[PDB]
């Protein structure tokens, strides 16, 4: 048994170290896109392309099954992945919705989550056809134009309620979709007040668990197409110690 | 008296603010690059290509003076603009050195800047030939690969030590180049320790006074190259009120 994970960036290495922990003798392979990185903003058939490939990149890299991470792949590139690799494919979405239709207790949850997923109506759907009332609103990208620095402090108090306003104390789970500044789990879980938050990454690794034999060298390879600045110090912090990663169509 | 400012994005809108309240009936013209605005990773001969573009744009509109609040334009392109406009150009990188020499006790001074500011020398120069040990260090460019949001809690404690680790007890004034997530000024003013941190808009908008006749018809007109998308709902946030933008190169 392989795993082959893969995202646009280091997102995916939270869900990675879960499967990991959980499935502790399986092979893995993980493989993040950071020459395209930002990808929320991308055409549908755009993630359906990158996500074509990079799917292809690990079949071909010999893994049992295929775990996409990114909100915005698995909100449009699942049928396409299933369609063109002969093997099981997981993204994130379906797994965080079980989760939040169980967690919920009035059915009134919502969503943050990128632009392009929010557009999808991927959660919304799930959602609605399980019986609750969601909330979407997407994120706000900032970095960009300003630094989030100028965000910080009373901006920041406002931006927040400004976004999560429709969510005031309707709500009681939420999918944290995907968080960007000012947007923070405790900002957010600040205005809104303790809220059951869906863990996506716990809730997808957990969701494998009947395709997945645990079983194999318990290796574990670590590819992304750009060797891009903090990548290898960023992996560091999140994994625990230095694991070598190597260069998409490298040595191959 | 009109007063030009010019910036890639948002984040001058706070000197803007600050020269406004001084200089209550001066008139002005913003003109922020946001079709470009990633400025901080292009090169210098870029930054001096779109910093003389922008300057042109404002002299073209009459201005007297042209304040220039992005660090790393201020950090290649002021001699062009000097020699290249027939008037008066100031820079946000000068006032924030004489303050930090000023405000420092010690000496011992260090600035948080952007890569490509950081990598011109200027502010390391500066308060080097003023007399102080500079302690420079980079923005870490992190929304691109992975979300802020992976950057909360634990790692972000350990994210900013790492950073600020030669910085550590040996400053006692800082000059806060440019904050970018996890960086936030209350992030490093914690790890730190209370430090007198620069107020480089502040200083800027001050450093003003003579040059500038507090005279005019007190308007105020905003452009950008790009009506991104939460452009309007920024400018409302730092401003305190909606002040209607235009398109660089619109009605004209």
């Amino acid at each position: 048994m392989k795993i082959g994970i893969f995202d646009s960036g280091v997102g995916g290495l939270t869900v990675l170290k879960a499967i990991r922990n959980r499935y502790r003798k399986v092979d893995i392979v993980y493989l993040g896109d950071t020459a395209r990185v930002p990808y929320g903003i991308r055409s549908k058939d755009t993630i359906i392309r990158y996500s074509l490939e990079c799917a292809g990149f690990l079949k071909d890299k010999g893994v049992d099954i295929i775990v996409v991470a990114c909100n915005t792949a698995s909100a449009y590139a699942l049928e396409r992945l299933k369609k063109e690799i002969n093997v099981p494919v997981f993204g994130v979405i379906e797994p965080g919705v079980k989760e939040a239709l169980k967690k919920s207790r009035n059915k009134k949850i919502g969503v943050i989550g990128t632009p392009a997923t929010v557009k999808s109506g991927a959660y919304q759907r799930k959602l609605e056809e399980g019986g609750a009332d969601v909330f979407a609103k997407a994120c706000p990208l900032f970095a960009p134009l300003a630094e989030e620095g100028l965000l910080e402090g009373e901006i920041t108090r406002k931006v927040v309620e400004h976004y999560l306003k429709e969510f005031k104390g309707k709500i009681d789970t939420l999918i944290l979709g995907c968080t960007h500044y000012p947007l923070l789990k405790k900002e957010i879980k600040k205005f809104l007040g303790d809220a059951e938050v869906v863990d996506s990454s716990e809730a997808l690794s957990l969701s494998l668990h009947n395709f997945i034999k645990d079983d194999g060298s318990s290796s574990l390879e670590l590819f992304f197409t750009d060797l891009s600045p903090n990548l290898q110090f960023l992996i560091k912090l999140i994994l625990g110690r230095d694991y070598p990663v190597k260069l998409a169509e490298g040595v191959f």
